[PDB]
């Protein structure tokens, strides 16, 4: 009671701790409004985002019990962190809200893409992006949905990963499926590299300050995607399911792009002999994790040890200690209580 405070947010009521302070909504996602203020206690800015009723259905709770647990046991500079984790509501019966804490970024990458970068910034983000993602493929998490809106920066050029990847809600929200890789608009098996292709469409547009694949459906995404990359070969239709085999190989062919004419000079910084030098190499990553077939596609670790990365390479960063994670399907009722449990820190 008396350790809250309330304040309407739009059209949220936010009851948060008296050390949270000055609270402003800095946006919105999947889960609601999130905002930034000021921790009293640690002296400086936090983020809260709010989670309203997260048990409510089962896309939602599985989502929110995931990011409690993940963000708990992975300690790495490109994932998000808990700072502090609470309910205003006094028992399980009551229990409605979570509140999550965690340290306040600068921007969104959605931001930064809007901006040119030079190559070391570049290149440093998109390293910072591979950690992150090797760190979670250590543990066993595929993301699996990387995106731009779900990337925080600093304006020292650090960054974390937000979430933790991957369905019917009722919900005007439309999740954006741009950067999801073709096994998953496909319906294919997948593994770790699954998140390669995310990385390259996030950087594409980076390069040139567009979407690569903005499609209103998968069925659309597809033929944007083989519009600019091509038709894929005959070995990759094989490792499709008879059904979207028959899918793929009726679609119209294309040819696609070459690399060159997808992502000119002219979207690099290319006036050096130095510059030069890193646009071909850019270009050159960019080739390796926009191909369609997984199994031709780089690795996480091909693309840290790549030339335009690794510059920036560090084994604490790289290499790390992997996270150790201490299928679900329940009722309502069921993961009510397993939120609540985690947010009270009870077995
Ligand atoms: C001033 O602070 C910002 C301002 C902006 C707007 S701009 C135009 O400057 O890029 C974007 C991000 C931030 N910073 C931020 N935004 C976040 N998270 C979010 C921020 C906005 C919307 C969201 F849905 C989230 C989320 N999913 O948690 C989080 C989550 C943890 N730390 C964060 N830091």
């Amino acid at each position: 009671d008396n350790n809250f405070y309330s304040v309407e947010i739009g059209d949220s009521t936010f009851t948060v701790l008296k050390r949270y302070q000055n609270l402003k909504p800095i946006g919105s996602g999947a889960q609601g409004i999130v905002c930034a203020a000021y921790d009293a206690i640690l002296e400086r800015n936090v983020a809260i985002k709010k989670l309203s009723r997260p048990f409510q259905n089962q896309t939602h709770a599985k989502r929110a019990y995931r990011e409690l647990v993940l963000m708990k046991c992975v300690n790495h500079k490109n994932i998000i962190g808990l700072l502090n984790v609470f309910t205003p509501q006094k028992s399980l019966e009551e229990f409605q809200d979570v509140y999550i804490v965690m340290e306040l970024m600068d921007a969104n990458l959605c931001q930064v893409i809007q901006m040119e970068l030079d190559h070391e910034r570049m290149s440093y983000l998109l390293y910072q992006m591979l950690c992150g993602i090797k760190h979670l493929h250590s543990a066993g998490i595929i993301h699996r949905d990387l995106k731009p809106s779900n990337i925080v920066v600093k304006s020292d050029c650090t960054l974390k990963i937000l979430d933790f990847g991957l369905s019917f809600m009722m919900t005007p929200y439309v999740v954006t499926r741009y950067y999801r890789a073709p096994e998953v608009i496909l319906g294919m098996g997948y593994k770790e590299n699954v998140d390669l292709w995310s990385v390259g469409c996030i950087m594409g547009e980076m390069v040139c300050h567009k979407i690569l694949f903005p499609g209103r459906d998968y069925i659309d995404q597809w033929n944007k995607v083989i519009e600019q990359l091509g038709t894929p070969c005959p070995e990759f239709m094989k490792k499709l399911q008879p059904t979207v085999r028959t899918y793929v190989e009726n679609r119209p062919k294309y040819a696609g792009y070459s690399f060159e004419k997808l992502f000119p000079d002219v979207l690099f910084p290319a006036d050096s002999e130095h510059n030069k030098l890193k646009a071909s190499q850019a270009r050159d990553l960019l080739s390796k994790m926009l191909v369609i077939d997984a199994s031709k596609r780089i690795s996480v670790d091909e693309a840290l040890q790549h030339p335009y990365i690794n510059v920036w390479y560090d084994p604490s960063e790289a290499e790390a200690p992997p996270p150790k994670i201490p299928e679900r399907e329940h009722t309502i009722e069921e993961w009510k209580e397993l939120i609540y449990k985690e947010v009270m820190d009870l077995e």
